[PDB]
């Protein structure tokens, strides 16, 4: 079998992107955060808190002819940007774009926290790193693709996100015309559960290409482009009055600046993230001052390759029995 589905962007940003899920029978369809940095999906939900629901589509079980409560199970999560959800969990039909998995288990919301109820687009997330992440206890449960690999034509997803306009997430299959040249290939590590690779190094603007090893996480699920704090100075040091503010929590500059691109390694092969990509617009109404995408993962603990790298490139998720990872440009 093979899945196909439309991803499009929140908002005029690209802060995240909603992928339409259907979730039990009849169906319920809910926009979710697909997220390669999580192993949970979850919900809002009719057991949600309803102060905490501020214009989410809701899943009601109690509406879906196959839906079964899981009996004991619980979840908590709490995210790298500080938000966190807890609830209980059901099993129930879900399909992606025309791929199913039946026994799904979908973690139900009773709490979630405040940048969740004030995101009204985003309807709960669907993770897509290693099931080991899993948040269910007693009994860890896997994720829709865990459930569908087998099943699949070949067992693979890919991330083909748009920059200001939507994208595609493939489940099962690689479509030859999404991207240009070849696929290069890299390692993956799954030790600490996430989609982990070794880049090679990187160029900025038109600068020669840095041959350096910047061990981080391919993440759909984070905004931004997260890498150590020389290679980011190094970066906007290219941008005329750019500046790390602590205030602001990160690096700006001005909004009539023009950005340079910046490459990054895969093997001897290279993405060019444009220039374009990298600005995040006023950090705050009206303001000339202009939110970078490109920031220091120093207290991070971890370097993330969020949308703003994956959207530069067709990306293949690998899950053969040992897992890889694929970038194209496009």
């Amino acid at each position: 079998s093979t899945g196909s589905a439309t991803t499009t962007p929140i908002d005029s940003l690209d802060d995240a992107y909603i992928t339409p899920v259907q979730i039990g029978t009849p169906a319920q369809t809910l926009n979710l955060d697909f997220d390669t940095g999580s192993s949970d999906l979850w919900v809002f939900s009719s057991e949600t808190t309803a102060s905490e629901v501020d214009g989410q589509t809701i899943y009601t079980p109690s509406k879906s002819t196959t839906a079964k409560l899981l009996s004991g199970a619980t979840w908590s999560i709490s995210y790298g940007d500080g938000s966190s959800s807890s609830g209980d969990v059901y099993t129930d039909t879900v399909s992606v774009g025309g791929l199913t998995v039946t026994g799904q288990a979908v973690e139900s919301a009773k709490k979630v926290s405040s940048s969740f109820t004030e995101d009204s687009t985003i309807d709960g997330l669907l993770g897509l790193a290693f099931s080991t992440l899993n948040t269910v206890s007693p009994t860890q449960q896997k994720t829709f693709f865990d459930n569908a690999k087998a099943s699949l034509d070949s067992p693979v997803f890919t991330a083909d996100l748009g920059y200001h306009a939507p994208g595609t997430y493939n489940f099962g299959f690689i479509d030859t015309t999404a991207y240009t040249g070849s696929i290069t290939y890299t390692a993956v590590s799954t030790k600490q559960g996430f989609w982990e690779w070794t880049s090679t190094g990187y160029a900025v603007g038109s600068g020669t290409f840095k041959s350096t090893s910047i061990d981080g996480i391919a993440d759909t699920g984070t905004t931004l482009l997260y890498l150590p704090a020389t290679v980011v100075s190094a970066y906007w040091a290219q941008v005329s009055g750019a500046k790390s503010s602590s205030s602001v929590g990160g690096y700006v500059f001005p909004c009539s600046a023009t950005l340079p691109s910046f490459t990054f390694g895969v093997g001897s092969a290279r993405i060019v993230i444009p220039g374009d990509y990298i600005d995040f617009g006023p950090i705050s109404t009206g303001s000339s001052s202009c939110f970078g995408g490109i920031q220091s993962s120093a207290g991070i603990g971890i370097n993330i390759f969020g949308d703003v790298a994956l959207k530069a490139a067709f990306v293949v998720f690998n899950g053969a029995t040992t897992p890889t990872l694929g970038f194209a440009s496009k």
